[PDB]
């Protein structure tokens, strides 16, 4: 028996719970978001600085699939199954410069940068060989808002028709995305649900209690989570210790969230790549201008690493584990309070609501 | 389709056999064992004093949950499901002693040492918040014999309906079980199913060969088992005579009170799936601080006595699965009941068997 | 519904393809290769230098079965399942000189060198004890080429039956094979399809780009792969500044005999599902003190050559479940047969392929 949701699931947020547990650990339900959601929208996968420059590549992994995103020697990028057309073997490993074709490791095939067969070895000695068929498997690509993204999905149209106006608001909080580069990159296999973790970020609810640090940077009377076109913006003006340093928070469906802090001269970015019902690999990505980093953002990074980013993380691990009780009564209330405060947890209803609609 | 099992299996301890391999490794055995024994009936977690002052509260983790018993500021023992009602995070971690509220840490609600909602911060700007409905969910416990049990069945009695005459008998082994204290703690995750743990206890064929230096102290002729309601009794006199018992209770908890009965150890099982059992290996002495002799009889436990008991059961986890273990284990009960008769397996299993109609 | 392959499956070499992907992947396609091919063909386990001498004995483990193989006293080769008939302890544990009879180290069961129970404790006072059907489980075994072979179905043949003409020819390839003895085994977990491995020994395809330093012997001029009857040859000349030869035998045993033909390698390959498949590489010498030459030469295999291999089977079974993965792999058969077609692999799949009627 498959579990189904109401359209109008928290489409009221004043009065709205979070999904029956079962969403959040089911892996039937997850097989269900694996290929309604993560193979058909587009994935974010990284800054273009890693990308920029002909011969660029890197990999990723999401839903159990390998992909290499390759900037061609015509400047076009391109991403594919990393994976060669013979016998299977991966072709690229890790972020670099491609040489001029790439060389699988196994037998030394090599494709063009757009993923043509350039040189299967003894080709001329095999009867019938499939020269077309032979090439590496391509999936969509889009350079969008100064990120990357990706779809398995050979029908997507654009990034723009999943989320409606972001690439310019991002840009008008943050106008140095294009000379962004990763500074440091936190990558964590995070025993929670994807869903659980996109909750945890759509609330600052949980920030009195669980973010000592980044409580004092924020005013409760001046902070607003928006809901917009598959994506909200939390925007609020800080004073820890410009007139009004502002600061902002985009979560964009389905998982990625894009972070401009107080200055708007760098950025963090935490990409969701979900494993499986329990499993939601993670990047935490901070992006700065500068390529030889100062001391200040040397030990901004490891407060990031080692106090703040820790905190949220056993957040959404302690929930993964406790919402598999059968003390916990199913589902969660939602506590949105009327005048959307900077302690509503309204943007997990419209979150869900979202969610909902592939549950039908 | 299931496996079951006949009513009158194990029956006759005299010609008896262990259950069909499959009670020991399948997942659809042990998902029915979760729900119709360890989810309906008392589990044994810890001694009374754990749990003896207000604010008291322990965590365990039994059959999939993590439940905090609590000693509420008005003195009463009460058990909870360990997981906030807002949106499941954890409330409470480890063993000690709780503030007068739970603070659950992710969005601080606030709760009361027994359960109830004391503030959901910002629950009076949101709409048609629940008051009760939104407080901590119990199950029940009981403190009995000196020990505290859990039962997870909300229409479940009181442990002596389970374990009928235990407390009387147990209270003349050891005279002194309210004075216990924990001296140490064995936590192991075994590869084993919690029932070959317990048909391991409920036999000392094992303890000759498998069980060298537990043998310079044990009598195998005055040695007997006997079977009562829902637990059995290991009762012997130790060689010079100072007696020694063995209790084991169904389902898994199993109590010792060694020559002298004055100091107590004790095996918690809970099972975590259909080959893995979480096991507490208790040892308890009267007094605060330990002596060098106590600390070295931990030590002969944690290292000599205890790894031989663990290697045999998981030995046994891997071999039973074996295409060439025929299916069953004939069970060596002799007419006698002799200090090796290995008839306390039969009972054990033939009330397992009830289970599996 | 159950994957199925035609029977002309790889029947013809030059234009093939490889399994679909999901023979590569499914737990049930593995169980059935499990049952109809690894429960019922004849399994290498070791060189006969193992089990010599009387009393003599190892342990293995294929398709979860723990196996041990004892010579007897009377000199009678003999293989058990591992699991004492009792209540299902293990007999023997690693490799070594087993005493006159198996004592079991549960209940101290003794058995006697050829499976027969010696003394269960006790017995006598055991109402209707079967001592026959008390035994240790046997199974068959049998020594062929120098080497040693059990199979799981007591109806088996000989392995004669299995590799006809296999023995004549490896004892034409190595003429001191009952010399050797055990001087290196690496054992490894990998995760990869035992049909992966296979696939990757079988052509030489890949050793220009995968295997620098083994590059200089590899001459596509002077290597044949020839098939024969459930086994396959790859035999060449090398270049130092002498022949070699490497058997693959069904189902996944391989037997090099490197230039020199004076020592032997052989993987033996015991699948433990679709995605792990552990394997032995054993290294003979005929000599017990090995020289630096032998010893560089046995680090050289551990840290340079064998990891080369076991990368390329584990990237491949994560590649092949890709969702950019066609079905299936061509097979680089060429007209010529040279030292680099994969035809080698056709012959195993069309073999592998008879299961999946
Ligand atoms: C170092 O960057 C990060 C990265 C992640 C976050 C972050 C962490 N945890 C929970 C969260 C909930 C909500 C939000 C949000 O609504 N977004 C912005 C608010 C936090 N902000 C401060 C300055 N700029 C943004 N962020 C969260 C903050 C800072
Ligand atoms: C001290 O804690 C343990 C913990 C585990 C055991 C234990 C382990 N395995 C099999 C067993 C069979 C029978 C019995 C028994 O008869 N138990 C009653 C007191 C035995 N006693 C004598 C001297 N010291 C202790 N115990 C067994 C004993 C003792
Ligand atoms: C020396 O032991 C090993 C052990 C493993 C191999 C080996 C490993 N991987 C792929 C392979 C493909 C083909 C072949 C072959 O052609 N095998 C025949 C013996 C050729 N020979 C070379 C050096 N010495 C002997 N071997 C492969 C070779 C040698
Ligand atoms: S896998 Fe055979 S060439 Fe890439
Ligand atoms: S989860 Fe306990 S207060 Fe929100
Ligand atoms: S288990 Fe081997 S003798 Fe009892
Ligand atoms: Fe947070
Ligand atoms: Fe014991
Ligand atoms: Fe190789």
């Amino acid at each position: 028996a498959v579990e189904k949701l109401p359209e109008d699931f928290c489409a009221n947020p004043d009065v709205a719970w979070t999904f029956p547990k079962v969403f959040y650990t089911s892996s039937q339900v997850f097989e269900h978001e694996k290929e309604a959601i993560f193979a058909k929208s587009w994935i974010c996968v990284a800054h273009g600085s890693e990308l920029a420059q002909p011969n660029d590549y890197i990999t990723r992994k999401v839903i159990g699939e390998n992909i290499v995103i390759i900037r061609g020697k015509d400047s076009v990028l391109r991403a594919f199954y990393n994976v060669c057309p013979h016998r299977g073997h991966e072709l690229l490993s890790g972020s670099g410069k491609a040489k001029n074709v790439i060389t699988c490791p196994y037998h030394a095939w090599t494709f063009k940068l757009d993923g043509s067969l350039a040189l299967a070895r003894n080709c001329d000695h095999v009867e019938s060989f499939d020269k077309e068929n032979s090439s590496m498997v391509p999936l969509k690509v889009e350079e969008y808002a100064g990120f990357v993204f990706i779809n398995m999905d050979e029908n997507a149209t654009c990034v723009e028709d999943q989320l409606p106006g972001f690439a310019e608001r991002l840009n008008q909080a943050c106008g140095v995305i294009k000379d962004l580069k990763l500074a440091a990159r936190f990558v964590t296999e995070t025993p929670a649900n994807w869903k659980v973790i996109v909750d945890n970020y759509m609330e600052c609810y949980h920030c009195g209690p669980a973010h000592p640090g980044f409580a004092d940077s924020v005013q409760v009377d001046k902070y607003w989570h928006t809901t917009h076109q598959n994506w909200t913006l939390q925007y609020g003006f800080a004073r820890s210790s410009v007139t009004d340093p502002e600061f902002h928070g985009f979560w964009t469906w389905p998982c990625t969230m894009f972070n401009v802090p107080p200055g708007s001269n760098f950025m963090t970015v935490i990409y969701e790549f979900p494993v499986d019902a329990e499993t939601t690999l993670q990047h935490y990505d901070i992006y700065f201008t500068n390529e030889e980093l100062t001391q200040d953002q040397k030990d901004l990074i490891e407060w990031y690493r080692n106090v703040f980013r820790p905190e949220d993380l056993n957040l959404v691990e302690s929930v993964q584990r406790g919402l598999k009780s059968r003390g916990y009564r199913g589902q969660g209330r939602i506590m949105t309070d009327k005048q959307r405060s900077g302690i509503s947890e309204h943007g997990i209803a419209y979150f869900q609501h979202l969610v909902a609609q592939y549950h039908q």
